[PDB]
């Protein structure tokens, strides 16, 4: 990578490396010559992914165990020697008290930032956030533009008032990311922070046994013919390729021109009927559900300027298409 701020072969700590999105961040780091120390709550969580990375990138991936993200000193061992940190682990609480969800969300974010601030070798920190820190999609509503100053302030109220799950998740992601930027502003540490905000990530599932509770796992369920009533809870939104998400994290870790940015992972709009149409083109002889009721379309637009700058600097023309992203997940013919 031209002008990479982390020298080739540098070590990057990736927390929560067994997650679906996180595993694509790992893969792109390893693909570009970096060493990765990937954490999980137990070594068994990473066993299958470790075997893949041991074959594909021998000697470049190391499993690490961080059982408790919230513990003081949780990262004291695994941060050592790291030049970059991709913080993809999070504590997701299902408590019916708002503070019991938002407190560990913020705490897990700050715990990693504090460890990085205490480690002089860390030059770059990338936080995995979500487009829900900007908005929950509003189908068929015009005039919505999201830029790097857009925040889901609406979600905090709804999470405290509604007698839902999506709004509570949105509020916790919003508060966690705000706490990260506030940490940088209060403490002015020696490293630079960027955040990647994926929308609906579509790509290859490297380990289906453990990664099927993910955006791509739910899509794979539909490919196999299942029609959960829960599909109606997903509004029309933007997709993004899993490879592209990995590249966006890589660019946030190594590209000199990307500093203090919120990088939207928002390639194009889609709904479940777009997915079904793509399935039918990829597998014309496979049986798929007929179209779902119309849910409207996402008419919002995101400022993807830093995202496209990253992709171009990394040798990509632009976003991977939804057809290619879904093919990465399900194959073709």
């Amino acid at each position: 990578i031209d002008n990479a701020v982390l020298p080739e072969g540098s070590l990057v700590l990736v927390t929560g490396a067994n997650g679906f999105v996180a595993s694509h961040v790992v893969e792109q780091l390893l693909e570009h010559g970096y060493k990765v120390r990937g954490t999980a709550r137990s070594a068994s969580k990473l066993a299958n992914l470790q075997k893949r990375w041991d074959a594909k990138y021998p000697g470049r991936f190391e499993t690490a165990v961080v059982e408790d993200m919230l513990k003081q000193g949780a990262y004291d061992e695994v941060i050592k020697g790291a030049a970059g940190v991709a913080h993809i682990a999070s504590v997701v609480s299902f408590s019916n008290k708002y503070d019991e969800v938002v407190t560990p969300a913020i705490g897990g974010t700050l715990n990693a930032l504090r460890a990085a601030a205490a480690t002089p070798s860390v030059k770059r920190f990338v936080l995995t956030s979500s487009t829900v820190s900007a908005l929950i999609p509003k189908p068929n509503v015009e005039g919505i533009y999201l830029d790097e100053k857009s925040w889901n302030l609406e979600s905090i109220d709804k999470a405290k008032t509604l007698p839902k799950s999506l709004w509570v998740y949105a509020a916790s992601k919003t508060e966690a990311e705000l706490a990260a930027w506030k940490f940088m502003d209060e403490n002015k540490p020696h490293f630079t922070l960027n955040a990647v905000l994926p929308n609906y990530t579509i790509g290859t599932i490297f380990d289906p046994e453990t990664q099927s509770g993910s955006t791509s796992g739910w899509m794979m369920s539909l490919f196999n013919g299942e029609v959960s009533p829960a599909l109606a809870l997903f509004p029309p939104t933007y997709y993004v390729s899993a490879v592209d998400i990995g590249l966006l994290h890589l660019g946030c870790l190594v590209l000199p021109q990307i500093e203090r940015r919120r990088v939207y992972g928002t390639a194009g709009t889609f709904d479940w009927n777009t997915v079904l149409a793509t399935f039918r083109k990829l597998y014309p002889s496979k049986t798929f559900p007929a179209d779902f009721p119309d849910q409207g379309q996402d008419l919002s637009k995101f400022d993807t300027a830093p995202s496209l700058e990253i992709l171009k600097s990394l040798g990509r023309p632009g976003w991977r298409s939804i057809e290619e992203s879904i093919k990465d997940l399900v194959g073709s013919e």
